[PDB]
């Protein structure tokens, strides 16, 4: 099912890159010139927030056609400017002067990205995560101390932290999706050792990847994540405070209901779930996240599907070290979803207060 680009490497249709994998390569950084007041309120939403600026900055702005972004990467880049100025706008200080209306100088043109791309208007991991960050040395690795991200929206509210690991947690990710062709050829080969090695390097590397989701604590803290950061990652999709949406003006007529931040939105959950074959009102939940994640990454995630189930072939095997590759590739996501519990316990449960686990560990033997 999974289209090739060649005998070793899927087709690029996929937007999946072997070092970044589900995220955008080498992302631009500046738009151009034409663009140069949508990137001075995106690259001063901290302060422009803070002082109470931000919303008549963006009233003032003029209608900005989005025909010059002539690129993916450049309108990529735009849809993390617009979305970024577009949380700011509707949420505030956060305190509850909530924006019900989208000025039209910013809805219109984001709105018609947001169609080119097939996403919804609103930010979107794939936005400020997977887009959302450079390397400070072109000439040094992948690391945090090597990166920063391109946006924040307030100065302490710990964006970096919070979308740079889990932007490095996608990048460990990468090194496994990359042997997924591996996993299938050497299936159809009946090549025991090429399949086990297989599975064992998609495990060694979801296992750093959780390793590398350790570092969230170091860089990112609980308050500040969930009286500030959280904010502006929260939608307009049963939300009592936008109960009917937000009125895109100039795009629509009627408010709109779109969904905020989930982790739902990686497709690295999904991915190595169906590779697996330890797949899962939950279920509507889910596959609507999966049309938040980018169009291309979605066909990946369904070209997965229709391929032979490699949970079979392993367990029809009477093969130990196969099962126990296989394991240990469910074990590494089983743990991945746990912390994401734990996170999620310690980042927002907690701080308020001041089933998905189960398939997976279900589906080891
Ligand atoms: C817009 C937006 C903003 C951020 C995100 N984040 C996201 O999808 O992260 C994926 C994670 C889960 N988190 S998390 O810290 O548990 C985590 C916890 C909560 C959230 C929100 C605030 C959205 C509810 C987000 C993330 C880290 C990251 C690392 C590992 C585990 C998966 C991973 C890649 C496999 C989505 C939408």
């Amino acid at each position: 099912g999974i289209q090739m680009e060649n005998s070793w490497t899927i087709s690029k249709e996929y937007h999946i890159d072997e070092e970044v994998g589900f995220a955008l390569p080498n992302p631009q950084e500046n738009l151009p010139d034409f663009y140069n007041d949508w990137m001075f309120i995106a690259k001063h939403l901290p302060d422009l927030i803070e002082s109470g600026q931000l919303r008549e900055r963006v009233e003032k702005l003029n209608m900005l056609s989005i025909d010059h972004l002539t690129d993916h990467k450049s309108q990529r880049l735009a849809r993390l400017v617009l979305g970024c100025i577009t949380m700011a706008y509707v949420w505030g200080k956060g305190h509850g002067d909530v924006r019900k209306v989208l000025p039209r100088n910013i809805a219109v043109p984001y709105c018609q990205l947001s169609k080119k791309l097939e996403l919804p208007p609103i930010l979107v991991y794939a936005d400020c995560v997977l887009a959302n960050w450079k390397k400070k040395d072109p000439n040094k690795p992948l690391t945090y101390e090597n990166m920063d991200v391109l946006f924040s929206f307030r100065d302490g509210d710990c964006s970096k932290g919070f979308f740079l690991v889990s932007l490095l947690v996608e990048i460990a990710a990468a090194s496994a999706i990359k042997v997924i062709p591996t996993v299938f050829k050497a299936m159809q080969m009946q090549e025991r050792d090429t399949l086990l090695k297989a599975l064992l390097e998609i495990a060694s590397c979801l296992e750093k990847a959780l390793q590398v989701f350790h570092q969230i604590h170091d860089h990112v803290n609980p308050k500040a994540f969930f009286s500030v950061l959280r904010i502006y990652l929260s939608g307009w999709k049963g939300n009592p405070q936008l109960s009917d949406g937000l009125v895109y003006e100039g795009f629509w007529e009627d408010p709109k209901e779109f969904a905020g931040g989930s982790a739902g939105q990686s497709s690295v959950f999904q991915c190595f779930d169906v590779l697996l074959g330890i797949q899962q009102h939950a279920a509507q939940f889910l596959q609507d996240m999966r049309r938040y994640m980018p169009p291309a990454h979605r066909n990946f995630l369904c070209s997965l599907e229709s391929n032979p189930s490699v949970r079979e072939f392993v367990l029809s095997k009477g093969d130990a070290g196969l099962r126990e590759a296989y394991d240990a590739c469910v074990k590494a996501l089983v743990s991945l979803r746990s912390y994401h519990l734990q996170i999620v316990t310690k980042y927002i449960l907690i701080p308020a207060s001041q089933t998905v686990r189960s398939t997976t560990e279900k589906s080891l033997l």
